[PDB]
């Protein structure tokens, strides 16, 4: 819920921090319109 506060690396490897504050995988989290940071896992 607060992943952006831990940019540049909020998540486990392979996951990305979304604009809504959660870590997750795939284009759903890592794509430009969804990704805050850690957008290459």
């Amino acid at each position: 819920q607060t992943c952006a506060s831990r940019c540049p690396r909020p998540c486990n490897a392979g996951l990305c921090c979304s604009i809504y504050g959660y870590c997750g995988s795939g284009a759903a989290y890592c794509g430009a319109g969804n990704c805050r940071c850690q957008c290459r896992g």
